[PDB]
């Protein structure tokens, strides 16, 4: 029983984290076999941060000003290259903790663990989602550039957020690991913010199936609802759309509490119309969003890594 | 900027994992040098859970009867012990991956990180606080005994906790990795229940300090207020005395924002009895109580580890 935010083991993305120099500015890479990944604005000067000329800056760089070190041992830059907002650093040396991995793009309300670094060395590990509005709210200071996000999957990592940005209000921005931004931020000091976020729904349910598997059952009510009319009132809450495929993806759980998926909308329009009435669910006042339903089921029924 | 419940990186932990098999129960152990570290209550049968005679059932146990597994690999038990309440297996081979450690026991108020582990292998990793009550909020199945908690400092794993039960609503207890149980609990299954809990009050006051540290400021009040007034107020709320020892383990919080602790208390004395009127703070509805001040400072500064 319990339930926390929980967030992958982070031993072999740990075993791929280096620093990347850059006279005066250092943040950290990514080392996966021969190359080293990292954001490019490791490249920037002191003056040109309103909109720096990436590639006449990079034109100016050779392989031997770029100082890569895996702990305390230099590796060697044998090339270098742009690939939209990452550098990619080939080294002389394959990196012999590689796991098996894989770039991939997350969709918004996808969730990953963040693990924060600072000069290539790991300052913690905590879990995020992929907002609707293309930020995340994560833990960053001056030097976590680089830092990665990703899953796991049995043995296989897939990294899919490199740290670049933060936006007012103290919200993350970054790439995934081709350099393209998610949403439609740049790396460069200008006026952006995000567009406004909204709640989403289909975390919420899944969340509320864990609680409901946990024993806290007080918020379930005895109605129904139709997909249109719950719809209609997660709208005027700011809540995303629910799908038929939202309500597939959330089988496995209305399946194991007997609870169909519609039901739970039926109570979860009650929260919303009603609150909670100084009340909490799994410890929490305010309805969580950040579990997706498979995280749910992996903390519920214990899976595991290799 | 912005604030996460934030665990260790796992990696050093990870490295120590090991599968525990005697009969049908499997439960984890902790591998360091040549030693195997694991719950005793391995070695129970279907029948006497209620009151195991633990040293009649070691008896008749041999080194051969403890199956230990590392990854896929079998360890060879070459000898085996009994302290207090957990295992000590030796095996023939010392762990090339273990890494400079300690075992510590904590004290109530303070937090670590846990490694969420079955059948040896790892589900997870998040942040709890050892309560006043000497349990722990975790998130626990079948099979997960011998998760261990931990801090790092630099280079060194302080191994603190080790899991052995599952107590009524819900909570947690545990050993040091001397065997000895956190609170009054045994590893039997028989009526226990824990002590009422009480509020980490340093640690709310810490938690605070990040609020302002990362610009939600809103519950500042212009008061001051003595320590014995405060700790009159946190008694009818639940929460512990506030010590000069806390207050002064505060300092470097106080010191970077220029506000006494005595006036922090101000501004909680005032939000205790006057509630939140629906605001948050970083992001919560809840006071928050298992960031401790050194955990703010780790969190805020970009304290890192090798
Ligand atoms: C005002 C800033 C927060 C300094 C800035 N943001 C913007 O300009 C916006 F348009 C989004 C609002 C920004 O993030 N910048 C500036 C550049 C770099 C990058 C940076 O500092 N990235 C850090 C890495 N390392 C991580 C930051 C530091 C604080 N916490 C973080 O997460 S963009 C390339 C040229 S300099
Ligand atoms: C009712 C239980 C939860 C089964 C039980 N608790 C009590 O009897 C109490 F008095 C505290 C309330 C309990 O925890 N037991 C029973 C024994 C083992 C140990 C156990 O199952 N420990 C798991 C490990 N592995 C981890 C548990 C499982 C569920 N979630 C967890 O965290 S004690 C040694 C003889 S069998």
């Amino acid at each position: 029983s319990g339930f926390r935010k929980m967030a992958f083991p982070s031993g072999k993305v740990e075993g791929c984290m280096v620093q990347v120099t850059c006279g005066t500015t250092t943040l950290n890479g990514l080392w996966l076999d021969d190359v080293v990944y990292c954001p490019r604005h490791v490249i920037c000067t002191s003056e040109d941060m309103l909109n720096p000329n990436y590639e006449d800056l990079l034109i100016r760089k050779s392989n031997h000003n770029f100082l890569v070190q895996a702990g305390n041992v230099q590796l060697r830059v044998i090339g270098h290259s742009m690939q939209n907002c990452v550098l990619k650093l080939k080294v002389d040396t394959a990196n012999p903790k590689t796991p098996k991995y894989k770039f991939v793009r997350i969709q918004p309300g996808q969730t990953f663990s963040v693990l924060a670094c600072y000069n290539g060395s790991p300052s913690g590990v905590y879990q995020c989602a992929m907002r609707p509005n293309f930020t995340i709210k994560g833990s960053f200071l001056n030097g976590s550039c680089g830092s990665v996000g990703f899953n796991i999957d049995y043995d296989c990592v897939s990294f899919c957020y490199m740290h670049h940005m933060e936006l007012p209000t103290g919200v993350h921005a970054g790439t995934d690991l081709e350099g393209n931004f998610y949403g439609p931020f740049v790396d460069r000091q200008t006026a952006q913010a995000a567009g406004t976020d909204t709640t989403i729904t289909v975390n919420v349910l899944a969340w509320l199936y864990a609680a409901v598997i946990n024993g806290d059952r007080w918020f379930l009510n005895r109605f129904t609802t139709t997909l249109n009319d719950f719809n209609l009132v997660a709208m005027k809450y700011n809540y995303e759309p629910l799908t038929q495929d939202h309500v597939d993806i959330l089988g496995p759980l209305s399946a194991q509490t007997g609870i169909a998926v519609l039901d739970m909308c039926a109570s979860l329009k009650e929260l919303l119309q009603n609150g909670m009435n100084g009340r909490t669910i799994l410890g929490s006042a305010l309805l969580e969003d950040e579990f997706t339903p498979f995280d749910v089921v992996r903390q519920c029924s214990g899976v595991t890594f290799q």
